[PDB]
């Protein structure tokens, strides 16, 4: 016989106990067992994006035909799973498949009814071989044959509903995701037997916890099969530190170190480290950014205000509208926010909106239509959220964009949501939106004297209320004001430029001090009201980088000693004591 | 049984000391533990270069195993290499190999999860022609086999992740290149294998100089491989120079003998050391660029001063200004500088700057938006750095451009990065950026004498000063003067073109000289101030070789004859003598 | 035609063989990258299309040899124009 | 035949990779096609004809030279194709 050979019994599997009892899935399983008790097309097929247990519902209905649990027609039935792979192995002659699956369907029908086949990734029926479609496909019409596919929805799309005559033979039972409690119940039963397998033990706010974390971050994979990942390997976790050397139990901060390792998030809570780094979110972004004090508190509280559950879960993390003097450290407050955000000055997308000038720029950073020649990787912005989820943007000098821009910023910075030109979705709400731009410069510059910070606000923000619409602007989540700067934080300036110049050159095995005259001739040398802080650095860059390195690479100066940098008249001088 | 039969144990041969202590990678051991020890998911395959030892990682299982340095979920287990050889050899009939399959799967299904077995190239298994895998995914599937793959990633994405069951049934280990040091103490290691094996003695600074000529030369074959191959085949040399015609160890110099020997075939005296292969670097640029050592040995200053690292690594690395005469040797002094800096010629990327003026023309620089004109082209001045990662970008008449233009080289000298129009990334850091101008033209071919090199340059810096942007001399590391050529470049040239057409005429069987009257007269039917040794190449070509090839197709000329090239009163003749 | 590889790869997988191979860098680059048996019990042996005085030695051994065969008579600057004019022109 | 003639009649017309096809046979002379091997180009004569000097030479090949005709159309091919292209040319010569 062939049923031996190529059909492999579930309900024997599930007589011995080797199956998943998988809870709940009711309804599903209701509809199959109206659609196989029909009279023609007795063919469901289960139509699921992938994990959602579309294999666990057929095994389901087998472990409910063990148990008795089904209508008077289903008692002793023998689910079969016949495999497509197991079919094409030896067809390398004519008409060699066929003898096979002619085989098959003469002992399927000697069975007088009493088998319903199970075909897992219906799609592959379709091309084996015309073929195996247009043998099977008269048995599928006269409802002879109860097979009962299991197919994913993209597949479905693009072999079955192709093909009309095998897509009007079956018969849709439309398969959805799974609750997060649903799925609580589910790793019950499984923690069941995950505690037999493993001779651990699982705790269950570990698991609610899982569940609703997958749910909430890893949005690749479906329910429930990223939270049984989750669980299986916590459980590995736990078994190797029980032998790598002492729990037995699992919680939820095993949870969270394997989804660290999964994904990277932050999804721990507060381990009294991060909680004095949060606390002191100010003072810690104050050891980069001196200075500017009123958006650092702004943009920490809208951290911690993401950080205690207290985020809108439809709207972003923050938008921002950085104004004030140009270039003094939006950029700076910008990357140090990357760095004791997530990683470091790295993790950060910048777009420069002085390139989108036009519409076809605009063309450039949502995506081409479809039927154009850019269609095919989408746009800028898009794709770069899709890669990073977990980012900050920088939208740079705003002002410049041609003003339809701020439509698509008007999408964004309402729910969170864009859609590129591939007819995709991409999620803003683990991102922090941050525009500058330069629309008060002159205003800010001249009357901060004695003007205090909220009639500075208003005044500039009348004035972007002449620039853009109030569509945009009633969007904004705090425009915040960046202030001047005063010499005391170009000293600061200049102090971090020489940390970071002792640190490279310690790296490099020199020990060189420095005179605060130097560094006055250098507050001198680097400051304007129109540019602010870029001539410091270029200031530092010349006076230092130039001749310094040139007396080193003269074969001069050594390393290990003391170099103090000495003043000149109008330079640096470096001796060797 | 078909134990002894068709699966070959490797737990036996670490037992017996017949394999090899492979030393590192702890983590992907752990990570495989972690693995082998689920419910779901249970069979790891490795994923890694060709030739990185992911056999010997499973090598180093089974010897924790034996040893006993796994948890308490593998002592006990078996590890039994399934014999591709015998297997895939019996594939005659259908049912002579599949029996044969059959009975190995029965053999571990008796094994009941005690024994787990190895496979090495599953793409192999899943690709044979249930020709073999799909034998094997009852069986997987059922979860009666814990076995464990190795592939490459292109047959992982393509043969298993292509697949449904396959795909699942299967976990990543993803294993790459070892670093420096570990493969220092894998060869230690198999330096006692070698020095206990071949009788033979091995240097460890011998070692560390295989690792290091390893990895920067050979880019096919990989560590640990190549530096094994390269220890063991110089252990054999070593073995043969005992009976050439003593000497045990084998030396770093044995080592760049055997590297000269192989494909890459560099001198090794370029590998004794940098500062002398920049010394090197200076002498050659002083030999295809003859003379005016001024400039070359300024730019040779610049890329010590680079190569030193004291300035900011996020700079690209060359910063120039070639002035004066266009066209009569930038291009060769660009070609040779990239030829003996890097690898060869192929490092330059010539772009005329005088074409874009537009707006759009300045989008086809960076790329045109997604969905229209430009894009598949490319950004045409990012598309040549992509694919040199390190290039000298010459950029040609770069005045004759919009400023926004130099706005992007600016930032090019920057942050040296540029964003594409495609969306991506292109890295500017370890380019040569060389553009041109005419400012001082004809001030250096009207004021060649009695000017040096420096005052000539503050000349042509002021003169730069006043003309382009503050911000473009402050990028520049050196203005520099490019020098007018002399008629000993002329002759030079000359005498070069001649050596290769009395090369090609001595393959014919011509042995011919030239007069210094006849160079002469090329010498002033080639030069003119602006072009130089292009129109002498075109009047080389004809004035000699049309002539002369007239005459040797007349049957004038027979080989074995002293001929002169000598001169008419105003033009070459050929003669014989 | 088990019938010459898949007995011989045991042969490779066993400690005995001491064979000596020898292709085409084509059905090398096709057929032997390919096989995770075969890679570690091999090694690249790059034969270099010899040069032109080489071809020429070799030339004139067969030359004495093709003298004997056709009962003829070779030129040495034949010998040296006909490897000359081989590696010019026929690629 | 390695021993021909060919004519890649008005190459202007075609998209930008044959030029990079022809720039592999300019520099080489050897062209790798779809099975895989390379053919010989080092005995043909590869002749290229255009017309994109057309209303340049109608109206300009009068009362000047042919020299800086030639520079001004090769300042015109500058515009439309590679200089790599112009560079791999034994000689541009025009009609
Ligand atoms: N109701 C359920 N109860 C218990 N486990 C379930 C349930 N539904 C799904 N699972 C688990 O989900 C995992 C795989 O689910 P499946 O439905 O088999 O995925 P699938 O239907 O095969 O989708 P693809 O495309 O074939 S991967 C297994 O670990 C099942 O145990
Ligand atoms: N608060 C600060 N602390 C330390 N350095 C800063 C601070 N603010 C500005 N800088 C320096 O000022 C410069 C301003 O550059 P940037 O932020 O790009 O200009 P813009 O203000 O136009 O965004 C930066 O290069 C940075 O090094
Ligand atoms: N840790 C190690 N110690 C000694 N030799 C090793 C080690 N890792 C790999 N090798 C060498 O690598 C070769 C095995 O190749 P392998 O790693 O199986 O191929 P792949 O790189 O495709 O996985 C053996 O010759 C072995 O000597």
């Amino acid at each position: 016989q062939a049923l031996k050979k190529y059909t492999i019994d579930l309900t024997e599997r599930a007589e011995q106990g080797k199956l998943d009892p998988v809870i709940g899935r009711d309804e599903e399983i209701r509809r199959t067992i109206q659609v196989l008790q029909r009279r023609t097309k007795n063919n469901p097929v289960l139509i699921g994006e992938p994990g959602v247990g579309k294999t666990a519902i057929v095994e389901g209905l087998a472990q409910r035909i063990i148990n008795g649990e089904v209508p008077e027609g289903l008692k002793g039935r023998r689910v079969l799973a016949l495999d497509m792979g197991a079919l094409v192995a030896g067809a390398k002659y004519r008409g060699e498949f066929e003898e096979r699956l002619k085989g098959v369907l003469n002992d399927l029908a000697k069975q007088e009814g009493n088998v319903i086949l199970f075909i897992d990734a219906l799609h592959t029926m379709v091309g084996a071989g015309m073929d195996a479609g247009n043998m099977l496909k008269p048995a599928l019409a006269r409802g002879e044959l109860h097979c009962v596919g299991a197919t994913t929805l993209d597949e479905y799309r693009q072999y079955i509903e192709k093909d009309a005559a095998l897509e009007r033979r079956f018969q849709k039972v439309f398969v959805a995701e799974p609750s997060v409690e649903d799925t609580i119940a589910i790793l019950r039963g499984l923690k069941e037997r995950y505690e037999l397998h493993h001779h651990v033990q699982i705790t269950d706010p570990a698991i609610v916890a899982a569940a609703t974390l997958s749910h909430r971050y890893i949005a690749d994979r479906q329910l429930p099969d990223k939270a049984i990942d989750l669980i299986d390997e916590a459980a590995s976790s736990i078994r190797m530190q029980i032998d790598s050397k002492l729990r037995n139990k699992v919680t939820d901060a095993e949870i969270a170190e394997v989804l660290a390792r999964w994904t990277g998030i932050p999804v721990s809570r507060m381990m009294e480290s991060e909680r004095e780094k949060l606390l002191r979110m100010e003072q810690e972004l104050h050891h980069r950014v001196i200075g500017q004090n009123e958006a650092v508190d702004a943009v920490s509280n809208a951290i911690r205000r993401s950080r205690a559950g207290l985020a809108d879960p439809n709207r972003p993390i923050g938008s921002f509208l950085f104004l004030g003097p140009t270039g003094v450290g939006k950029t700076e407050l910008c990357k140090a926010l990357a760095n004791f955000m997530f990683d470091s000055d790295e993790a950060m997308v910048r777009i420069d909106m002085s390139e989108f000038m036009e519409k076809h720029s605009v063309s450039r950073l949502v995506g081409a239509p479809p039927g154009y020649v850019g269609y095919e990787e989408g746009g800028y912005l898009t794709e770069a959220v899709r890669r990073r989820p977990y980012s900050v943007i920088l939208l740079d000098a705003v002002e410049k964009a041609h003003p339809d821009v701020f439509n698509i910023l008007l999408q964004v910075l309402d729910d969170g949501r864009l859609t590129d030109g591939q007819g995709r979705t991409v999620d803003f709400r683990n991102t922090v939106v941050i525009m500058t731009s330069n629309l008060g410069s002159d205003l800010i510059q001249e009357r901060f004297g004695e003007l205090d910070y909220a009639h500075m606000k208003e005044l500039v923000l009348g004035v972007v209320s002449h620039n853009f619409r109030p569509e945009f602007i009633n969007r904004i989540d705090e425009v915040v004001v960046f202030h001047p700067l005063g010499e005391q934080h170009i000293a600061s300036i200049a102090q971090i430029q020489l940390k970071r110049l002792y640190k490279r050159l310690e790296e490099r095995g020199y020990e060189i001090h420095i005179s605060d005259e130097a560094l006055k001739l250098l507050s001198e040398n680097g400051y304007d009201p129109v540019y602010g802080a870029r001539p410091l650095k270029r200031a530092i860059q010349q006076q230092i980088e130039n001749p310094l390195a040139q007396q080193i690479l003269s074969g001069e100066l050594v390393p290990g000693k003391v170099i103090r940098l000495e003043v000149n008249e109008d330079r640096i001088v470096a001796v060797q004591h």
